[PDB]
């Protein structure tokens, strides 16, 4: 995140670290005791999904013992992912067991299928992604404050955003990350239009995905085999 805060412990309760060999790839929201919400695109691979979800967590540099909670992959869900054109790059993770809801680990909500934010509504992102294109993460997790622009030079499919000063907005590592307006989930941090905090930063809608959401979350298993 670059041209924002630093945020306070338990400031964001639903936020999730992706990682990989312990090593911070991409962020994500609890949106259930047993899924989280992420960005398809997180998923490439070099080691594919051999990935760890971290709840609970504040600085990336301690062990935070007694209010972290971690967890395994069960799963993983998506409806018509691709990449070439990213899109629907939006996935959920079914964790290996539920998630026990503490002080410093909540839910986040999520919009009513087909709902809408309009141009010039306040939301915020937040995450622990760097302050600049090809940069070190941030230990700590930081958040700024976004409006949402005009459908023009947006994408159908997406949700954009810019920030009044120049260079504020999402940047590596905060890929998967949400966009919360009004205190909902309207967004999944996907990609960025050039250098990190420029003009465009676009999101998932997830307002379309609402009721394939709910078809995984009531029928929990893990698939055909
Ligand atoms: C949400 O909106 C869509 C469009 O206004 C409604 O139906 C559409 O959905 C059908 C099933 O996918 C499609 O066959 C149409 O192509 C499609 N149009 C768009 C562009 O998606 C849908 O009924 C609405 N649902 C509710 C719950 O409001
Ligand atoms: C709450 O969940 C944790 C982490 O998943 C688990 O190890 C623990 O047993 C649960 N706590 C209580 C006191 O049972
Ligand atoms: C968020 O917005 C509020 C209200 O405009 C403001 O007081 C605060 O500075 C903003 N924070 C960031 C981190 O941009």
């Amino acid at each position: 995140i670059v041209g924002g805060r630093k945020a306070r412990p338990r400031q964001f309760p639903f936020l999730a670290s992706i990682q990989n060999q312990g090593s911070h790839e991409c962020g994500g929201a609890l949106i259930h005791a047993r899924f989280v919400m992420t960005a398809a695109s997180c998923f490439q691979s070099q080691n594919p999904g051999v990935s760890t979800v971290v709840l609970g967590a504040y600085d990336l540099r301690r062990r935070e013992r007694q209010s972290r909670q971690t967890f395994s992959i069960s799963s993983m869900s998506e409806n018509g992912y691709d990449p070439q054109q990213n899109l629907n790059d939006l996935m959920l993770l079914q964790l290996d067991r539920e998630a026990n809801l503490t002080s410093s680990v909540t839910i986040l909500p999520l919009p009513l299928q087909n709902a809408t934010v309009e141009a010039g509504t306040r939301c915020q992102v937040a995450g622990w992604g760097s302050q600049r294109s090809g940069g070190r993460l941030s230990r700590f997790p930081r958040f700024v404050n976004v409006t949402v622009t005009p459908e023009d030079q947006c994408r159908p499919n997406n949700v954009c955003t810019g920030v009044l000063t120049r260079r504020g907005g999402i940047c590596n590592g905060d890929g998967g990350t949400p966009l919360v307006c009004e205190g909902l989930a309207h967004g999944v941090a996907s990609f960025s239009l050039g250098p990190c905090g420029r003009g465009p930063d676009f999101f998932t809608r997830v307002a379309l995905f609402r009721d394939w959401i709910d078809g995984v979350l009531n029928n929990p298993g893990p698939g055909p085999a």
